[PDB]
């Protein structure tokens, strides 16, 4: 995943 991206998270940010």
């Amino acid at each position: 995943v991206f998270a940010x």
